[PDB]
């Protein structure tokens, strides 16, 4: 079987993409963050605390024919912006794009931190990392996607995000319409439970290409590209008037500058992130300082290939029993 789901962006800057997911019996549906980045599926919902609800769609169990408590089951998750919730878990029938689930965990929010309560768009996360990073305890559950591979016609979902504007997440079927050339397919650690995978370097505009390895992970779930300090002090060197600000937090550049691209290496291809796609706007409503797409990891601790860096290609992860991740230009 397939599935296929649109994915919408939430704001005019592409801080995040929601997707609507069938939750339930009848169809409660509701538009989750997919997020290759962590492995819950977790949602707003009628146990959720009422002063922590502000426009969200809630799911509520009560009301669906199949949900069925999963007895003594907690989760609780932290993200890496320090986002975090918890609460207790439901199993019931999930639903993306036309693929059907039963059984899925899902996790049902008591408690959420403020940066999600005021994200009115996002009713939740569907998570596409590896299932060893489920909180669920004591007993760990299984993403959707991996409920969902035996039963897939190949154990494989895509990730073509859009530049200001809608995209597709399909699962079980490469969509050979949806890009040119060839498929780029580079090797994936699993070893810290995340899309883990090497880039060979980068090249700044139209700069000479530096063959570097550049160790990161592939996260629908992170708005921005997080790349070390070397590299990022490379790119805004070529933006007149671009300065690192302590007080914004990143690099800041004026908002009448052009940005240069950014290109960065899968195996022997190049994947190249167009300059419009790092440009995130004023710092407050009529700054003319502007904020950048492109920002250091050095204070996460790794390397994140973001939305800016994935919405330029077409992005094939291969849930084989060797993972892999392919990356074509569109
Ligand atoms: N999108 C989920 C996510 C959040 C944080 C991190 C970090 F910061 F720990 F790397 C990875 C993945
Ligand atoms: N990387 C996971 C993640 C996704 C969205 C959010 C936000 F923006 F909704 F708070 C936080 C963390």
């Amino acid at each position: 079987s397939t599935g296929s789901a649109t994915t919408t962006p939430i704001d005019s800057l592409d801080d995040a993409y929601i997707t609507p997911v069938q939750i339930g019996t009848p169809a409660q549906t509701l538009n989750l963050d997919f997020d290759t980045g962590s492995s819950d599926l977790w949602v707003f919902s009628s146990e959720t605390t009422a002063s922590e609800v502000d426009g969200q769609t809630i799911y509520t169990p009560s009301k669906s024919t199949t949900a069925k408590l999963l007895s003594g089951a907690t989760w609780s998750i932290s993200y890496g912006d320090g986002s975090s919730s918890s609460g207790d878990v439901y199993t019931d029938t999930v639903s993306v794009g036309g693929l059907t689930v039963t059984g899925q965990a899902v996790e049902s929010a008591k408690k959420v931190s403020s940066s999600f309560t005021e994200d009115s768009t996002i009713d939740g996360l569907l998570g596409l990392a590896f299932s060893t990073l489920n909180t669920v305890s004591p007993t760990q559950q299984k993403t959707f996607f991996d409920n969902a591979k035996a039963s897939l016609d190949s154990p494989v979902f895509t990730a073509d995000l859009g530049y200001h504007a809608p995209g597709t997440y399909n699962f079980g079927f490469i969509d050979t319409t949806a890009y040119t050339g060839s498929i780029t397919y580079t090797a994936v650690s699993t070893k810290q439970g995340f899309w883990e995978w090497t880039s060979t370097g980068y090249a700044v505009g139209s700069g000479t290409f530096k063959s570097t390895s550049i160790d990161g992970i592939a996260d629908t779930g992170t708005t921005l590209l997080y790349l070390p300090a070397t590299v990022v002090s490379a790119y805004w060197a070529q933006v007149s008037g671009a300065k690192s600000s302590s007080s914004v937090g990143g690099y800041v550049f004026p908002c009448s500058a052009t940005l240069p691209s950014f290109t960065f290496g899968v195996g022997s291809a190049r994947i190249v992130i167009p300059g419009d796609y790092i440009d995130f706007g004023p710092i407050s409503t009529g700054s003319s300082s502007c904020f950048g797409g492109i920002q250091s990891s050095a204070g996460i601790g790794i390397n994140i290939f973001g939305d800016v860096a994935l919405k330029a290609a077409f992005v094939v992860f291969n849930g084989a029993t060797t993972p892999t991740l392919g990356f074509a230009s569109k």
